[PDB]
């Protein structure tokens, strides 16, 4: 009862933070600011991809249900990190330390209403006081409960959806005595993630099938993934 | 301890069955299919504006916040009653007693990929033995945690999404002790309920957009309503 050993492995296994390196020779635009975030997403995909091994039950999944969790989640674990960095700044999105954008650049990217929903997922987070220790626990629940089309052991994947919300339980339970409802009101924000998440794909699938922004590999598969 | 009176209160506030009465004049189509769902629509509406009086808290919030509730909810109540009547139906889904899709028919219409997501849900609810009790209550659920942008009383509906939250927990502790985590499991169920009303709402305002097919005034505003 010190706390969820599942939580302390988790936030253990929190990758480190990542730089989106704009290219400070090339001139601001649309394009410019696009092609920093997907080349950013690309990077930060490899590192969820092993960040997911560290999840019990994960690695014991075929591999063919453990990539449907995967590309139907990724999205969803890559806003909820933005979301996260930027819960101490107000009208602003970290989407890297050296990459904060405000409304004005949101804007000028043609970001304004993805981005207006993201800080409508931080705005709710912030007046719950989401801790570390609850981000990791979502993000691992978020994969879990991605609801792929595609699954061959749905029984295992429910096992999975079981562990992980069994330590967001009891967490809350051990942690935040004075709400005994705050377990469930954690899982009420999943909906507005999901729903933001929906929103960013068709738009960055827009942006691909328009050609102007170069993609790497790994986004493009992920983008690229039957609903 | 005989259960929870927001649920029984729920209950006998439930509406009536309605009726799709296609018109058996007109020949089948996409546009026939489509024109019938949609009339049955705007009068599932207007029962379903009436049903939220009847949710404790719902008539006291101003005008204003009940409207922005119902603008954002409104898909996802129409949704949820589609797959309840379709929990003992085996890949067909019961928009009313008088219209039953199959596969065939939902390509007809151009529906095949939504109501695959929809029987999605239906899958899910089916293997959770989903109860009236659970439906009746995730509505009231769905609605109070619509997530509208448009919120001018934000404590008043948090309240009020706190109220339902407790009547399920409340509910489960109860009716169903051998699985101490079944509320959490239902709650889990409303993002792929957001997910697929995110993608029925973008569908029929193309429709709409498209002109072939006619629709009523309330389904107009309530498709209209800024995301
Ligand atoms: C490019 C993408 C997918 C993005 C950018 C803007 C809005 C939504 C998603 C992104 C990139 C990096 C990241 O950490 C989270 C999301
Ligand atoms: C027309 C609409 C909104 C619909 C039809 C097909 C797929 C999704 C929604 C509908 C109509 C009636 C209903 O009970 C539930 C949904």
């Amino acid at each position: 009862k010190p706390y969820n050993k599942i939580v302390s492995h988790l936030l253990v296994a929190e990758p480190e933070k990542i730089y989106a390196m704009p290219d400070p020779t090339v001139p601001d635009s649309d394009i410019k600011a696009l092609t920093t975030l997907c080349d950013l997403a690309d990077r930060e995909l490899v590192v969820i991809i092993g960040w997911a091994k560290h999840i019990p039950g994960f690695s014991t999944l075929s591999l063919a249900d453990q990539m449907s969790l995967l590309q139907s989640a990724w999205m969803e674990i890559l806003i909820l990190g933005v979301v996260y960095r930027s819960l101490s700044f107000e009208d602003e999105l970290v989407y890297a330390d050296d990459y904060i954008m405000d409304e004005d650049q949101s804007k000028l990217a043609g970001l304004l209403d993805l981005n207006n929903a993201i800080l409508q997922l931080v705005k709710k987070y912030k007046s719950m006081k989401l801790e570390k220790e609850e981000f990791v626990t979502l993000k691992a629940i978020a994969l879990a409960n991605s609801d792929s089309m595609h699954i061959e052991d749905v029984e295992a994947v429910q096992k999975l959806q079981d562990v992980l919300h069994e330590a967001l339980q009891d967490y809350e339970a051990g942690q935040h005595m004075e709400d005994p409802r705050r377990a469930g009101k954690m899982l009420m924000t999943l909906p507005l993630l999901r729903q933001t998440s929906t929103k960013a794909v068709q738009h960055f699938y827009n942006i691909k099938l328009e050609g102007k922004v170069p993609m790497h590999k790994l986004f493009l598969e992920m983008l690229e993934a039957k609903v």
